[PDB]
């Protein structure tokens, strides 16, 4: 119960949450893994560079590991190693993990995941904080919500559409419910950066926003592409290849969410292939194979996929004007994330007072470079709060 | 044995082929249908208009029918009701159905299927010819090949890339093997129309081409989208919707064929969702539910999907110049196929000497409107041969 006490000004009741998947669901996962079939080998599945997606070799070995090496129980205990709670907001059950400080002056921060991630993405950073602070000295309140449609959060609604602004509104309400209406900071990557920008733009209690993703076109009023350094041009080139060769999954989520939702719900191996591809291609250094299995299993056991992808019709269907962040705005750049835009471009989308360049790390910043992201966020808060 | 005799000038021996799927394969299929999971209901899968893809209701109903009503054996007997053969070309096993005339002067025609179709698409046309003629009066040789990577054809190769031109080369060589080196005509729709175009462009034994698809953008020289009729502009808008809201599946096939191949091989429910969506959306009048079950089961049992999608790299990554059909060119227009372009546009892409416009019918012309397609084709052949 260390770090678990709600701040003094929270208005909601603490409802402690524990992950406890019944053995039957685990047995059924294994059964469905076993019954699943692998594609016959094809020219494309035999390409070791994986330019056409996951290889037969990888899927074959991952499937065997899932049946024989994988154990949910230690990962689950790890999920349960931090304080978690649920609360209801607009009739939605909203799950969140948290490290709450006992200091009255602690800066409230919400850290926002995306797809195919989750609240667990931030666990390595929570771990560093717990190794390095006590509840008495912890300088921040660290709130890690599950966004509507993900894992232990319910939703989105069945009877109406739901988008990025609805996600933002829920996050702000959580922060308000926990006692943070006088101010909070947002850390956001992936879909959480879209949500974080909206909080910065339109929500008075959001005082500052740090992002590790700024997906954007060339700014209308410049600077132009030719003003970019050779290295920044390499980044734009990587982004353009992502935008042309790497976005088909997102356009399927966007245009046919119901179809792909059913497709990936039918077999755990379908889900692994689709989500596994991104955990392979979107990082700098390869993740442990068990981490991929853990994340995919988490999605499977919570039926996350068909619920989570609603925002794709908004993210993958103004940054200088309507969605310009007037508040203190920070950015951490990791080169192997998918949209490596230059600082000069990012600077046009908000009041950029803080920028950190990194030599390594890909899309899953919190998982891949937890120290660098924690350090960057800490410096940002110390600068602007 | 009727209609099964190879022409006198064939250089290959007949190797008669029969579909015979073992009971164990059907048993495994049924079990995977039963134990594959369905997504929980979402806002998207509750949309009765299906704008987000297949609904929970449809998939649930189709699954119940697949388990309790579907029977592979009568469909299989139907496959086996026309002459079928295999021959080896470039180390590939090439399957084809056929009605061979005993008339020495019979016009050789190959009819080319696409995705998610197969040789059986042309069975209604073959039956109409069989009812109308005897082997001694049949005016055409009707060859219906299975393209590399589909159903009972093997391949494509595991050790090299394979594309549309390779498909054209295989078809042209099959026709030569069967004795038609002095000339043949091609009917093509879907991917078969891309292959059909390449045969008209680059293969001299191909004497004329009839297509029911001509996917293209506005021609440079004319006429402009402005001068088009109201009905033509409505067609342009349907095509434009297809290219923007309806193309994600193809972009996934194109960019990540290995991943989607494995996804859809993992569970027959996955395959049914992905392919069934297209059998629903691409037709004019709804097909019987059992037809979709039959088409999907045929893909499942032959592991067609991962092998067949190789051409998408080229079809979904010139028509007035390099790929202009200088040979007699014919076109059948069915309004609910996916790219309904004006006749004036089509005319810029070949020597268009034949055009038939239809009030009804969608993508799967041979299936949906067999009398119209057979009839258009006969008229075309008699005119140009
Ligand atoms: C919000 C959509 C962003 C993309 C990844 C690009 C960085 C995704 N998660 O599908
Ligand atoms: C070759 C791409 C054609 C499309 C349908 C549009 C007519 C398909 N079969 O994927």
């Amino acid at each position: 119960k260390a770090f678990a006490k709600f701040p003094s000004s929270a208005s909601i009741s603490p409802n402690p949450f524990t992950v406890s998947i019944p053995d039957e669901q685990l047995d059924d996962l294994k059964t469905l893994v076993r019954l699943s079939k692998i594609a016959p080998p094809t020219y494309e599945s035999l390409q070791a560079d994986g330019r056409f997606g996951i290889t037969s070799e990888w899927l074959t070995t991952m499937r065997e590991k899932w049946l024989s090496e994988f154990d949910w129980r230690p990962f689950e205990a790890r999920l349960n190693s931090f304080p978690q709670f649920t609360t209801e907001i607009e009739g939605l059950t909203i799950h969140f993990a948290a490290l709450f400080s006992e200091r009255e002056d602690a800066v409230p921060i919400a850290l926002l995941h995306g797809w195919p991630g989750s609240f667990v993405e931030f666990y390595p950073i929570l771990q560093l904080f717990r190794e390095e602070y006590t509840p008495e000295t912890l300088p921040f309140h660290l709130v890690v919500p599950s966004l509507p449609g993900y894992t232990f959060s319910s939703g989105p609604p069945l009877d109406k559409d739901f988008g990025l602004m609805d996600n933002a509104r829920v996050v702000d309400q959580l922060m308000k419910d926990l006692g943070f209406g006088s101010g909070y900071i947002i850390q956001g990557g992936d879909i959480g950066s879209f949500v974080g920008r909206l909080l910065g733009v339109g929500f008075d209690a959001c005082k500052a926003v740090h992002l590790n993703l700024c997906a954007m076109r060339a700014p209308p009023e410049g600077p132009s592409i030719e003003s970019l350094s050779a290295a920044e041009k390499e980044g734009i080139a990587r982004m353009e290849k992502f935008m042309t060769d790497g976005l088909a999954y997102a356009m399927e989520h966007s245009t046919r969410p119901s179809t792909i939702g059913h497709v990936l719900s039918s077999s755990p191996i379908a889900l692994l292939a689709w989500i596994g591809e991104k955990y392979l291609q979107w990082v700098d250094k390869p993740l442990p194979s068990e981490t991929i299995l853990e994340m995919v299993s988490l999605y499977w056991l919570t039926e996350s996929f068909p619920r989570a992808i609603h925002t794709y019709r908004e993210t993958t269907p103004m940054l200088q004007k309507e969605l310009y962040i007037h508040k203190p705005f920070g950015f951490s750049f990791f080169p192997k994330d998918l949209c490596p835009v230059p600082r000069s471009w990012i600077a046009t989308t908000g009041n950029l007072v803080f920028f950190r360049d990194h030599a390594e790390g890909g899309h899953f910043a919190a998982l891949e470079r937890p120290r660098e992201l924690k350090t960057d966020l800490t410096a940002f808060v110390e600068q602007v709060w």
